[PDB]
C-alpha cells in the first residue's frame, strides 16, 4: 500500500478536504492500493470534527467529511510515503518535525497541477463566509489528479 497524509495547520479547514479529494480522485481512477489520511501540526481542534464551511463546501460537490482531527506524530514520519503541506509555513514546520533520514517525501500540494501563483492553498479560517473553502476545494481537485497521475499511477 501507498501512504499519503494531508497536513495542515489545524486540520479543520484544508487539509480535510485535501484528504476527501485525493480519496475522491484515487476512486474516479480506480486506484485502490493507495490509502490517505490527514492531520494537524498544532493541537487546538483535537476530537474535533472539521470546519463547518469545510464540510458544506464538500456536501456542495456531493462529497462527506466524518474525519475526526489529531495531531501529527514522528512516527508519521515513516508510516507514510509522502506527506502533503498547504503552504509555506506548513512546508517549514514539517521539515522540523521529521525525523532526519525518515522514509516520507515532504511535498507541498500545490507543486502538483496549479500554475506558480495558484500554488498556495491559503487558510480561510478568518474570512467570514465560505469563499475560501472553495478555492482551496477547486486548488486540490487540480492537485490531486496531477500528483496522482505523475507520481502515482506514473
Amino acid at each position: 500500500v501507498r501512504k499519503v497524509l494531508m497536513i495542515c495547520l489545524g486540520n479543520i479547514c484544508r487539509s480535510p478536504i485535501a484528504e476527501v479529494v485525493m480519496v475522491d480522485t484515487l476512486e474516479k481512477a480506480n486506484v485502490k492500493d493507495v490509502e490517505v489520511d490527514s492531520a494537524a501540526i498544532g493541537g487546538w481542534h483535537v476530537g474535533n470534527r472539521a470546519d463547518p464551511r469545510a464540510i458544506s463546501t464538500l456536501q456542495k460537490h456531493g462529497l462527506k467529511c466524518t474525519h475526526i482531527v489529531r495531531q501529527i506524530r514522528k512516527q508519521d514520519f515513516s508510516e507514510f510515503d509522502y506527506i502533503f503541506g498547504m503552504d509555506e509555513d506548513n512546508m517549514s514546520e514539517l521539515r522540523r518535525l521529521a525525523p532526519k533520514g525518515s522514509k516520507a517525501e515532504l511535498l507541498m500540494l500545490g507543486d502538483f497541477g496549479l500554475e506558480k501563483k495558484n500554488r498556495i492553498i491559503e487558510d480561510p479560517y478568518y474570512e467570514r463566509g465560505a469563499e475560501g473553502f472553495e478555492t482551496a476545494y477547486q486548488q486540490c481537485v487540480v492537485a490531486c489528479a496531477a500528483f496522482m497521475k505523475e507520481r502515482l499511477q506514473k
